[PDB]
């Protein structure tokens, strides 16, 4: 079998990505982050305390006649942004685009940070790294993907972002309509938990390519470009005026500036960022100075290829038990 499901940007600056997905019986449809960086699908719930709640669609376990408390079982996580989130856990059905998996782990927040609370768009997050990252005790328990793999066709899910503007996420078939030219697979290193790869090197507008090797992982939960400094400054010195600030926790750049486009490689191949996708506008309302959508890793300690550039590619998750990241221009 296979789903296919339609992924909507939360804002005008492609901040996040929200799909639909169908919790429980009857249906209870929440919006959730799909986050290639993380293993817990964790939502809103009737459970969360009332003041951390503002606008968001809540999953209310006791309308559901398929959820079953997971007794005992408990959860806490927390994202490299500071965010947390923790609660206990049930089991219910899933649907995404179609796909149903039985008796996935719904991990419902108690208490959710305040960076989930202030977004009223975001329901929860469904995560699609591997299982052994998931945060479920003292059972841990498997993804949605994990879940699904063995009635998926392929053991796949494809990742197509847009630009402003909507995209798709595909489970079990690979869209052959959906990219230009071939798709150029990399080995992937699962020892971390995450989508782990490396890129074969950058270049900076019309610049030289860069051979070097990049690790790092594909992160759709995550926004912006995290890159070393030494590739973030060369990226960074073609821009007239741009300057790393401390105040404001990254490089900027006077909004008047045009962007050079940044390319990585992949293996042989190449997917070129167009220099629009890296401006993320003004860092306050009304000024003339705009936040740049590449950022140095240093502070972070892993390269993080964020939806910045996950974006300007067609991206397949290829979930054999040999796992590889298919890449290919769209
Ligand atoms: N989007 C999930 C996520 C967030 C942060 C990290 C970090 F910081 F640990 F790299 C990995 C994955």
């Amino acid at each position: 079998s296979t789903g296919s499901a339609t992924t909507t940007p939360i804002d005008s600056l492609d901040d996040a990505y929200i799909t639909p997905v169908q919790i429980g019986t009857p249906a209870q449809t929440l919006n959730l982050d799909f986050d290639t960086g993380s293993s817990d699908l964790w939502v809103f719930s009737s459970e969360t305390t009332a003041s951390e709640v503002d606008g968001q669609t809540i999953y209310t376990p006791s309308k559901s006649t398929t959820a079953k408390l997971l007794s005992g079982a408990t959860w806490s996580i927390s994202y490299g942004d500071g965010s947390s989130s923790s609660g206990d856990v049930y089991t219910d059905t899933v649907s995404v685009g179609g796909l149903t998996v039985t008796g996935q782990a719904v991990e419902s927040a108690k208490k959710v940070s305040s960076s989930f609370t202030e977004d009223s768009t975001i329901d929860g997050l469904l995560g699609l790294a591997f299982s052994t990252l998931n945060t479920v005790s003292p059972t841990q328990q498997k993804t949605f993907f994990d879940n699904a793999k063995a009635s998926l066709d392929s053991p796949v899910f494809t990742a197509d972002l847009g630009y402003h503007a909507p995209g798709t996420y595909n489970f079990g078939f690979i869209d052959t309509t959906a990219y230009t030219g071939s798709i150029t697979y990399t080995a992937v290193s699962t020892k971390q938990g995450f989508w782990e790869w490396t890129s074969t090197g950058y270049a900076v507008g019309s610049g030289t390519f860069k051979s070097t090797s990049i690790d790092g992982i594909a992160d759709t939960g995550t926004t912006l470009l995290y890159l070393p400094a030494t590739v973030v400054s060369a990226y960074w010195a073609q821009v007239s005026g741009a300057k790393s600030s401390s105040s404001v926790g990254g490089y900027v750049f006077p909004c008047s500036a045009t962007l050079p486009s940044f390319t990585f490689g992949v293996g042989s191949a190449r997917i070129v960022i167009p220099g629009d996708y890296i401006d993320f506008g003004p860092i306050s309302t009304g000024s003339s100075s705009c936040f740049g959508g590449i950022q140095s890793s240093a502070g972070i300690g892993i390269n993080i290829f964020g939806d910045v550039a996950l974006k300007a590619a067609f991206v397949v998750f290829n979930g054999a038990t040999t796992p590889t990241l298919g890449f290919a221009s769209k």
